[PDB]
This record gives structure tokens, sequence and C-alpha cells, in this order.
């Protein structure tokens, strides 16, 4: 295992800056509520307008959105919705018998209110807007509040707004960043605090969601976008290089990783990536140049197993696999947000319209979670019921363990049932706690 | 809706104290690592022994655990495992065709390393020990690190230790509180950082997990225990009262709630609870007296619908239902951690040996999450693969949407595939970005 390109910075590098800003802003917002948010909206995003859009404003701001644009977004919404409904079917309710007379089961219930964030800064994240909202509706969530940042010194990008509306948002707000996340968490402006807040964003957005976990549920830590490509000698260096640059344009902090067993592939890609970046237009060129320099990495490995080991350690948001024997890679990789098998599909496809959600774990979160999905909006709750007969065993065990732990009042709830249901039975219910 | 008893305190009252302590302690542990943890163990828990238990120590400390105790714990481990294995079956892998030629699927994979906390302070939480570890093993997790607080002069309570060992823990540490949670998160002492940290504890433990979310996944915010009872005129006040007192003994901060449509039931319960508490031994009496006084509430409602409304808003960790027509309540209740239908079962049974997990959401977390389960250790990841033909539709939509967003490099990954796979095709790929 050898690093042909090592990065100066990682997803961890900017953590402290993000956490500093978020701690300050959240303190302010907790203390000063809506006034703090309007002021942050003013000073950060130059926004003095109304925050909650009326139906009139939405209609007005999207009236001129062309039919061909709407057709593309509607098509994407359908793909996302279809995959979401398939995922919903994968998680089932059930009941079982355990000890005789003990019935237990699992209920699967949607949350009531979701807040969805769609980012807008360098780019306007049209696709993010339907990724959150369409998924929440597919999960059967009753109320969906959606926010996106005022873009390029104006309001919500009209195509983001269209995405939100067509995906089924009930409330739309022109709010960005930390103040958006906090507003949705606390129910500022709407009076409807979210049960779950979802959606991608820069390091401040992702840290704000992470800090507010508890107050709300979340999808996943979904910060500056990442990409890894696993490639063997069959891979096409021109396509690999193209794919790396594709995510590098997200911004200065987006890492692009190449893991390969072919030095010839690595070398060609390392030559091609700067060339591809130089041909980009200004904003993308600016982002990708910094990202590739500071965060880009290339790792040469000797075997497939070493690639797997490295990939799993990196736990990339998105992982492309351009190799032979794709079944082996599906069977063996274990840590990634979203997997793209073979050359034909690619991350940008997943980003816009493949179907599976693009809101995905960054900064190692793929070690413990997949991305936004209907699963993040379903609660899996347990229920149980017993016969009186079942409590003969369950009760005596409960009383004895409870007493071993020191929990006398717990044990008495079992004693009381035994005395009531079976006044003639006599069991070892454990030595009463005296201290 | 009338408050026959209104609480002066709620689960939210103590949040500020918890956060202050946790912020300080986590800062110290980030700064000083193992040195801070050894210092906290000495100063908070009076422990200056080794932290990681050796195989010989475990054998030696569990050698005189009687056969009767072992049989009860083993029976409980069986019930938890049985229900866990059933829950595991409820979440399926799948693949589907979306747009023709687009294959997308869901992989369900266990995390690599889990940290389990079993509390020990007022009481020694034997059941908590198997709740975490047995569930992790049922999920297929290969490495389980297990911690419990030094209890009453010694290291880990011997019965907690037996539970950890019999449930299948790989590493066991004598370590409590925030320092335990932190150590498992950062892999201190073991060199094995957890992917997910689970387990219940006091307000500091729960806040530490919440604050470390991101570094690790977690189960849920599982702080000071809560109980709610729904009762109608059919309920037995002696049992209801016993059950409320059962959970109140957990500590000064444990809320016990009664929601009822019967005033007579309410009055008898309110008379009984004090009498029952007075009959408890000192530790439990002290805890329950304060909990009932400060946090206990009793609410009278006119209709079942009002009871559901109020129950859903309280979102209790554990919810007993002593009513007629239990199917209606199962159909209509939406916010609770774990549901106990009918009088026969009770929270204490679920705590020790019913089967469903007892590590459950507090402080309103049941609005967005169920308790600890195999689901908290299973990652739901997505994969996809495409034919070249599929990329004709998917690629053109990607390129157009990308360019609408301003993301030119994204669009170029589609352009490059269209040129390679279909050089003679002419699609609208969008106006290239110039800015
Ligand atoms: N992980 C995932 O699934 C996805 C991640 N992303 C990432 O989302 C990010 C989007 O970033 P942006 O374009 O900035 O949009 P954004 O919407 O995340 O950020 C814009 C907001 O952040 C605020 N902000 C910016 N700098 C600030 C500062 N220093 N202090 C306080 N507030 C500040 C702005 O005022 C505005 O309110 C990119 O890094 C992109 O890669 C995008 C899509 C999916
Ligand atoms: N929600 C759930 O599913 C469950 C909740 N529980 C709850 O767990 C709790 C256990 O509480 P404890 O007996 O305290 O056990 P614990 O193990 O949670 O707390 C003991 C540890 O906390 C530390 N600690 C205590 N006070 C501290 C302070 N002021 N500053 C710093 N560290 C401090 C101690 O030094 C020790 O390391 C109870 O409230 C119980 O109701 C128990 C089982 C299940
Ligand atoms: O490009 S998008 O903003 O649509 C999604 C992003 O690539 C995933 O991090
Ligand atoms: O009593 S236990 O500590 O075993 C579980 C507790 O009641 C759940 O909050
Ligand atoms: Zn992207
Ligand atoms: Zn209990």
């Amino acid at each position: 295992i050898s690093y042909l390109k090592k990065a100066e910075k990682t997803p961890q590098t900017e953590t402290a800056t993000a956490q500093k800003v978020v701690t300050e802003m959240l303190a302010e917002i907790q203390a000063r509520g809506k006034d703090a948010v309007r002021q942050y909206a003013k000073q950060l995003d130059g926004w003095s307008g109304d925050i909650v859009l009326t139906p009139d404003q939405i209609r007005e701001q999207t009236k001129d959105v062309p039919a061909g644009v709407r057709a593309d977004i509607d098509f994407a919404i359908r793909q996302v919705t279809d995959f979401a409904l398939a995922q919903r079917e994968s998680l089932k309710e059930f009941s079982v018998e355990l000890h005789p007379g003990v019935t237990a089961g699992q209920r699967v219930l949607p949350v009531n209110v979701v807040g969805c964030y769609a980012p807008a800064g360098r780019y306007a994240h049209i696709a993010s807007a339907y990724m959150g909202v369409a998924t929440a509706k597919a999960a059967g969530v009753k109320t969906v509040v959606a926010c996106s940042s005022p873009f390029r010194g104006q309001g919500i990008h009209p195509h983001v707004l269209y995405a939100f509306q067509a995906a089924g948002a009930d409330v739309i707000m022109a709010l960005g960043g930390v103040q958006a996340i906090a507003s949705m968490a606390y129910g500022l402006f709407t009076g409807k605090p979210a049960d779950v807040v979802v959606g991608p964003g820069n390091k401040f957005v992702a840290e704000a969601k992470r800090s507010l976990y508890g107050q709300v549920g979340i999808d996943v830590f979904a910060g500056p976008s990442e990409v890894a490509v696993i490639a063997d000698e069959t891979a096409d260096p021109a396509i690999v290089a193209s794919d790396l640059v594709g995510q590098a344009e997200h911004g200065h902090e987006s890492p692009a990783w190449l893991f390969t067993t072919s030095r010839d592939l690595a070398d060609r890609v390392m030559a091609l990536v700067p060339e591809l970046i130089a041909k980009l237009p200004p904003t993308a060129r600016d982002a990708a140049t910094a990202a590739w320099r500071d965060y880009g990495e290339v790792i040469l490995c000797g075997t497939r197993e070493e690639v797997v080991e490295i990939s799993d350690r990196y736990a990339s948001e998105a992982l492309e696999v351009h190799t032979a024997d794709l079944d082996w890679w599906l069977a063996n990789l274990t840590c990634y947000g979203s997997l793209f098998l073979g050359e034909e599909t690619t991350v940008a496809f997943g980003d816009k319209t493949s179907g599976p959600n693009h809101v995905l774990p960054t900064k190692g979160a793929a070690r413990y979670s997949g991305g936004l999905s209907v699963h993040k909006f379903m609660k899996t709750l347990t229920w149980q019921q017993m016969t009186r007969e079942a409590t003969r065993q369950i009760g005596q065990v409960t009383a004895r363990i409870s007493r071993l732990e020191g929990m006398e009042a717990h044990a008495r709830t079992a004693d009381d049932r035994m005395a009531k249901y079976f006044p003639n039975a006599s069991f070892e219910m454990g030595t009463p706690v005296e201290v």
C-alpha cells in the first residue's frame, strides 16, 4: 500500500471552525429566537424579505419555469419516489410468540413533521430539494417544512422552489445555513417543530444538524461531498478522472480518492485530473483546483483485499467500482454511503435521477449509517402482551433479577401480580432489598 | 383535560447541568486522552485499578456466581436474543429495476465495533448488560466492547460481569459515566474505536452519547427512566400504583405519568402511591419520594381520543395500557418507546426478561426513534448498476439538471459517457456553464 498522492487536509481539518461558529449561532438563536434568525439572514445572506413563502409567492416565483425543466425534475422525482417506496416495503411489521403466552411485535410508524434543507451557495441544489421532500412523502409523513438559502443575492432559486413544491412540501421558507436548521428544529416561523431534520450542506449546516440531534432526529451527517473510485487495469483513466473532478467541483473541502491496483491507471489519472480541471469554467475550476490539491488522494494497493481494507477505512460517501468481477466487490465492501458498480453508472447520475438518495454520510459516518431514506422517517417501536400463565415464569424471573440489582419496587410489581393472579402459588421471588 | 397532579420538574429541567458537565469532561478527554479518563475514574468513582479486565480477572470475579442466578440471566438472554433475531428478519435486502437497465438495491450490513454501557450507581443494571451485548451479537457485530461503572467499592458488579460475558462481550472495562462513553467512542485502552455506542444511563451518560453523535452512531437518547400508564374504569388502582412506583424508584429525576378517563381510578392511585413509597427500603424510598413529588403527573381526560393526544405529546419511554379494547389503542397510539398492552405484562417484565429491548427513548425522543434494537447496528446502504442503454435517458437528464444547478463538471461525466457509449447520438445535454 503506497500513497501516490497524499492530501494536506481531510474532512476533519475544518471541524473546529465549524463547531465554533455553530456553538455561537445556536446560543444566540436559543436565547433570541426569531429575531436572531432574521438578523443572521440579513447579515449572512443579505435577506430582509419575508421568510415563510405564501402560496402566491411560490406560484409567482415559479410561473416562468419552462415545461422541459419541469419534465426533467418530475422524472427525477418519480425515480426517487419509486426507489423510496421499494425501501419502505423492505421493513415490515410483525408479531411473534416468545415464552408461551408472551406475544411481542414491532410497529413501524412515520414521524409527524419533517424539516428538509436544500443547500444553495456556490450552486443551487435542485436535486437535494426533491431528495428530502419526495422521500418524506414516500414515507407517509404528514407535514414537510422545506428551506433553501437565498441564492446569488436573491431569493430561493426558482428551480429549487419548483422541486420542493412538486415533491409535496407543505411549507417553504427562504432560509439558509445554521439559522435554517435551527428554525426547523425549533419550529420558528411555522409553529411546527420538526421531529426529524434532514438534508445536505456545508460544514456549518452539517455541524448544526449534528449539534441539534436529540432536540430532533436526523438522517445523517451529510457535509461537503466526497467520492472514491476503486479501479483495476480494465478501468478507463479518462472516465475515472472525469468522475473525480465531477465531485471535486462541489467546493474547496471536497475530497476525491482513487484506490487502485494499477500504477499505470493511477499515473494516467494523476496527469488527466489537473488537465480536466483547467478546462472547467471559473467557479468550478476554483473549487476543484483547491479540492484536488488539498484533499485529493491516490493509493496504490497490491491486492483486492488491501483495496477493500483501505476503502472500508475511508468509508466514502460515494464509491464507484470500475473493475472486473463486480459481484466480489458488492459482496466484500462494507463501508460506503452509496455504491456505483461498473463504469456505466456514475455519482452524478445518483446525484440527480438514478433513484437512490444522494443525501449521504460524510467524514466517516458511513461506518455506522447509510444515507437519507424512508428508514430515517420510520420509527420501529415494540409492543407486548401476556397471558396470566406467562407471568408465572416472567414474574418470578423479573422479581429475582430486580432484587439482585437492588430494585425492590420493580420486584413488587411482579409480587403484586403473582399474589393477584395466583394467590396459592409460592415461588422464590428473591430476598427483599433492605438498604 | 385536567391535571389532578402537576409536576414542578420535567425531563428538560436538568438539561443545563448535564450539558455543562459533559462539555467540560469531553474537552478534557479530547485534550488529555487516557490520563483524563484515569483521573475521572479515580475522582468520580474512587477507582484506581486496571480498566480493561483480563480473562483471568473475569473468571475470578464471576467464579462464585450461583447456578440459580446464571439460569435466570441465561433465560433472559434467550428471550432478548429470540426477539432480536425476529427483528433482524424484519429488515430485508432487495434489488429492483427502476428506469429500464437501471438496477438498484439495498444492502443491510452490521457495523464492525459496538460499545455497550451498562449503568451502575444507585442500582447495578444487570439486565442492561445483556440488553446491549446480546442484541449486538444477534445483529452479527464481530467486536463488542462493554463498560460498566465500578459499583460499591469493587469493580464491575459480578452479576453485570456475568451478563456481559454470557451475552458474548469481547472486551470488558471497569469504567463509568461520561468517561466510559468517551473511551468507547475514541477507542481508548482497547485501540478499537466504536462505530456505534449504545446503552442507558443518568443525564450525563445520555448527554455524552448525544454530544458524541457523529464521531459514533448511537441507539437513542436513553436517560432517566420514564413510565406512563393509560387506564380506564376497568383498571386496578393497586396495580397501576405499584407500576408507577416501580419506575419512580429509579431516581429523583424519573417521571411517572397517569393518563385516565376515570376519576375514581385517579383518586385511589394518588392516595396509594405515597403509601407504597413509604413501605420501600431507604434507597428506593428516597428516589421515589422526590421523583413522584417533583416529576409525577396525573391527567384526567374525557375521551380516548384526548388520552391518545396527550400520550402522543408526552411520548413516554414506556407505556402501559390498562383498558378495554386493546386493539384500538395499538392502532391509534403513535409516540412511545415500548408498549405494554393489558395488565398482565408490566414495564419491570420488559426491563428484565420479556424479550423486547428495555433501552428506550426518553425526553421526547420517542417522537423520532424506537429503542435499542438490531436495527441500530444494521446499516442500510444502496447500490446500483446500469446498462449502457440506461445512460441515454439517465445521462441526458443528469447533464441538464446539473447545468441548471451550475454544476458543469457533473454534467461532463454524463457528456463523456454519451460520447464514449453513443458517439452518434444527439441529445440536449444543456447549455454549458460559463461562470
Ligand atoms: N453529503 C451530501 O449528501 C451532500 C453534500 N453537499 C454539500 O453541500 C455543500 C453546499 O455548500 P454551500 O454552497 O455553501 O451551501 P449551503 O446551503 O450549505 O450554505 C449556505 C448557507 O451557509 C451560510 N454560511 C456560509 N458560510 C458561513 C459562515 N462562515 N458562517 C455562517 N454561516 C455561513 C450562508 O449564509 C447560507 O445561509 C457543499 O459542500 C456540497 O458538497 C451537497 C449535496 C449533497
Ligand atoms: N432509558 C433507559 O432505557 C434506561 C434508563 N436507565 C436510567 O439510567 C440511570 C442510571 O443512573 P446511575 O445509577 O447514576 O448510573 P450511571 O452508570 O448512569 O452513572 C454512574 C456514573 O456516572 C458518574 N456520575 C454521576 N454523577 C456525576 C456527576 N455529577 N458528574 C460526572 N459524572 C457523574 C459516576 O461517577 C459514574 O461514573 C437511571 O436514571 C435509570 O433510570 C436505566 C436503565 C434503562
Ligand atoms: O450534486 S448533488 O448536490 O446533487 C449531491 C452530491 O453530489 C452528493 O454529495
Ligand atoms: O429497570 S431497568 O434498569 O432494567 C430498565 C428501565 O426501566 C428502562 O428505562
Ligand atoms: Zn455531486
Ligand atoms: Zn426499570
